[PDB]
Order: C-alpha cells, then sequence, then structure tokens
C-alpha cells in the first residue's frame, strides 16, 4: 500500500544504523504513524502476496489467550517461531494478558470483555484500552510482547483503533500487524453494531534488517494494486466465537510473494 | 509551534462534535521535535517553565500527595484531586509484593544497553485502574538511542490540545534532556503521539486567538548543574534563554 511503501522508502532514505540484541544490523527510525480508512478497503499488502489465512489464525489465537505455539503450527503460522522455546511455549509473547490480566488478589481481568461493554454502554469513553504490557510480570523476563497496547474510539457510528508497536520489522511483521488490527476492528464493529472507521498504526523502533535489502528494493519496484474487501459470512454470538471459515477476502490481486532470506 | 498549530487547526477543521460538556475531537496524531532545533516551549501563548519543571520533578519522586505541587504553586491536576500519578513509575507492585522502579530500570538500560527495543515506562497498571474514577492520561513512554542520541515517544490516550498538550511536550523534552545528561548522550527527538485528541467547546475563543498568531524562534534549555542521579535535580538547575512568546491566554 502507498503508506506502507512510503515507510520502507523513509527507512532507506533516513534510517540510522542500529543493532538488535543479537548484534544484527538494521536501518532504524523511531516514531511513525499511519492511518488506513477501513471504508476504502481492507489493508492487506498487495506489493507482495500475503495470506489472510495466517492473519485469521493468529488473531483467533491471541483472542483465546493460548500460550502455546501448537495451534499456530497446525495452521502453518510461523512469525512467532523465534520466541518459542523447546516445548513451544511463548513466554509472555502472546495474548493471555488480554483476557486474564492477573492481579495479586487471586483475581483476573478480562480486558477484551471490558472494551466490549465500553463500546456498547459508554462508546465515548476516553479509555477503551487493551494492554499486554504487564510490568509486574515482564520485569525479570528474557522476552516481551511487542504490540502490547491498543486503544479504541467511536465517532459518528464508526469504530477506530490505534495499535502501538515498540518494535516493528517493516518487511516481516508490519504487514501482519496491519491486517490483524484491521481484522479485529471488523470483528469488534460487528459485535457492537458499529461501522468501521480508521485503523491507526503507531511505531516505536521501526526498522529494516540489513540483509533484507534485496527484498525491499524489489517490493519498492512494484505498483500497489487496489485494496481487497473483507467479507464476514456469519455473525457469531460473541467476540470469542469466530471461526476461520467466517472470513473471505474479495478482490485480492497481489504481486508475487517475496520470501524472507535464510 | 508550527506543528502544534497545525494540529489545533486540524481539530477545528475535522473534529467530530461530542458531548454536558462538548468537544471537537479526532483520533490519532503524531508530531516530532528535533531537540537540537530548540526547546519546544509553545510561543503562541506564554507558558511557564516553572510549573512544568515542578510537575516533572514531582512525577519523578513518585509522590501521590500534591503537597509539593502547591508549595511551588502548581495548580494543574487540581481538578483531579480532592491527593490522587507517578507512583507507578517508581513503584509498580509485583505479585510477590515487591515493587518495580521503572525509572531506575530505563536508566540502567540507557547506560548499559542503549540498543534495547524495550526501554519503556508504563503508568497503565490495568490491575489498579479497574478502580475507574480516574486514570492517568499519559499512559506510557519509550526511549530510544541511536548514534549516541536519545529520543523518546510519549503516548497520550486523551489529550486536551489547548490546556494539556503544551505542558506534555515541554515535560517530555525536559525529561529527555535530563536523561541525556545522566547517561552522557546527545538529545535526539521528542515524539508526541495521541489517542483521543480534543478541544473543548468552551475554549473556542482562546483557540481562534492562538491560531491568529505566528510562531517565534524556539528557546534554548540551559542546565546549570549535573546532579549525581535523575532523582537529584532541583527546580533551580534549569534556565530558559531566548524565550519570547506572545501574551499568555487564560482559559476559563
Ligand atoms: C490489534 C490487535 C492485534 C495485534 C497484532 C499482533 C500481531 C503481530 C504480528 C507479528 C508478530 C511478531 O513481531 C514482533 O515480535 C517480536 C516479539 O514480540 C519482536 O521482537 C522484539 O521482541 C523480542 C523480545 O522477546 C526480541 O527478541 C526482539 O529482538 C525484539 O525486536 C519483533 O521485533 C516484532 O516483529
Ligand atoms: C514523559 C514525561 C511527561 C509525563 C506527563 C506529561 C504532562 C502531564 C500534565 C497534563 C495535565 C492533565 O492532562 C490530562 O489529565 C487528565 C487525567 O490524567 C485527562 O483526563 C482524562 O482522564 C480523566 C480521568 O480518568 C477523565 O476524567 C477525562 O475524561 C479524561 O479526558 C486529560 O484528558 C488530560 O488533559
Amino acid at each position: 500500500m502507498k503508506q506502507y511503501l512510503e515507510l520502507m522508502q523513509k527507512v532507506l532514505d533516513e534510517g540510522t544504523q542500529k543493532n538488535d540484541r543479537t548484534g544484527t544490523g538494521t536501518l532504524s527510525i523511531f516514531g511513525h504513524q499511519m492511518r488506513f480508512n477501513l471504508q476504502d478497503g481492507f489493508p492487506l499488502v498487495t506489493t507482495k502476496r500475503c495470506h489472510l489465512r495466517s492473519i485469521i489464525h493468529l488473531l483467533l489465537w491471541f483472542l483465546q489467550g493460548d500460550t502455546n505455539i501448537a495451534y499456530l503450527h497446525e495452521n502453518n503460522v510461523t512469525i512467532l517461531d523465534e520466541w518459542a522455546d523447546e516445548n513451544g511455549d511463548l513466554g509472555p509473547v502472546h495474548g493471555k494478558q488480554w483476557r486474564a490480566w492477573p492481579t495479586p488478589d487471586g483475581r483476573h481481568i478480562d480486558q477484551i470483555t471490558t472494551v466490549l461493554n465500553q463500546l456498547k454502554n459508554d462508546p465515548d469513553s476516553r479509555r477503551i484500552i487493551v494492554s499486554a504490557w504487564n510490568v509486574g510480570e515482564l520485569d525479570k523476563m528474557a522476552n516481551a510482547p511487542s504490540h502490547a497496547f491498543f486503544q479504541f474510539y467511536v465517532a459518528d457510528g464508526k469504530l477506530s483503533c490505534q495499535l502501538y508497536a515498540r518494535s516493528e520489522d517493516v518487511f516481516l511483521s508490519l504487514p501482519f500487524a496491519i491486517a490483524s488490527g484491521a481484522l479485529l476492528v471488523h470483528m469488534m464493529a460487528q459485535q457492537c453494531d458499529l461501522e468501521v472507521g480508521d485503523f491507526v498504526m503507531t511505531g516505536g523502533d521501526t526498522h529494516l534488517y540489513s540483509n533484507h535489502m534485496d527484498q525491499t528494493h524489489l517490493q519498492l519496484s512494484r505498483e500497489p494494486r487496489p485494496l481487497p474487501k473483507l467479507i464476514i459470512k456469519r455473525k457469531p454470538e460473541s467476540i470469542f466465537d469466530y471461526r476461520f471459515e467466517d472470513f473471505e477476502i474479495e478482490g485480492y490481486d497481489p504481486h508475487p510473494g517475496i520470501k524472507a532470506p535464510v
């Protein structure tokens, strides 16, 4: 998409050399924001082939708050493989917190259910928020989630959402993030009888890995095609009751896929 | 500032009416300030670095009672008190019932691992915010170091453009300067990111007044002294130079 390519180009034009924790090099910039008017079409990247199938399972899996990579491997989803251990446990890199923010008093807070009510009963609340950033638990932990904060907002019957990522690989994860947020907004809006507004995507450390230069140049050589449209073929009883089969993407004509290197 | 004015204009132009008190509002904004281009104190109305310095300093002590904020005459946050903000920066409670000093945490990270992609302070403790009533409006921030330059991004879930935002920008930039000093880094950018970004309908007159003024050159922040720690700054360590704003605008 136009915005997306502009970001790649901006990283190339003005990104700074910065290493990650492995010592592996990137071109990085800090602070970025883009907006996708979801009435204009579902923001699935067209300049490389992406797979809605992967976005759906990933999102249904976050929604369950499953902590084991199993379900993701059944359905051929691998973006989280790096952070999985020996027995496929993802540490804190998952969505348990969304549904079961533990509080020391033997208690658990279901954040998703809370936004759901807020959108129906107080759509103007300035704090319709989900956070996975549980400092108390993340403290002495090797890993940490990266898309750990989102906010909803309602104006004129339309539902909008903003996702903050502290770390974003422009080539690898950003397209997943965008479609995943967009998908949730459609599901949220269906459940709450709202129409869809904007999806706003906000970054901290936004970066391209140095060894993805070839992939990036190829993708920047290609013209974005018209956005597809998401079709939901069932209305489930609750946000947690969706199935892979409910979704279809229409009018998706992408450029060929570009594999990530070794 | 040109960017502040653009946002103010934008909310006037494209803000949705809400309401009981009314607002115009938009969702999602981001603006950037290169701190080497000057200290981003708003000039289209006079602000007082005095009140910003005290406010930030108080946040860093992680004090909950607004005792210090009256002895040094800082009104703002009054309407959110009877006491209330910053206790989570310094003392986020663990299951185990210890506490986590996030400010110390990010301080060590900046000194020992500036590359880190998780140099984050959060005030959004969901477990304590189930108590509705009030909630911090500046949920979290992230620091970032590249090429010996320290940037920071502040996220406001709710922002009053007229009253609150100019304060927010100055405070964040001031914090970047202080940490840059404690970690021996140059200052990079301060990035301001918003969720619900609104103007109150009872601030229109003031808003039109401010949009009618052209910006002036940004001042320069002076730090007179280097304390031993980020908790060791006092109000008198800071000066502002070449600050030449339009007259201040009081809001009702
Ligand atoms: C709106 C609701 C849905 C939210 C969308 C969520 C879908 C996310 C899509 C792809 C997810 C993977 O992407 C993301 O995961 C990693 C772990 O958190 C991040 O990795 C980051 O955190 C890890 C810590 O455990 C570190 O080892 C990495 O060096 C660091 O960069 C990646 O930098 C980021 O690309
Ligand atoms: C990185 C260092 C800087 C960190 C702090 C930055 C400066 C803070 C001073 C700004 C003054 C107040 O700003 C902010 O206060 C209120 C509560 O937090 C917010 O108020 C918000 O939350 C309240 C309580 O949950 C609600 O009653 C309001 O509906 C909601 O708008 C204001 O919308 C916002 O304007």
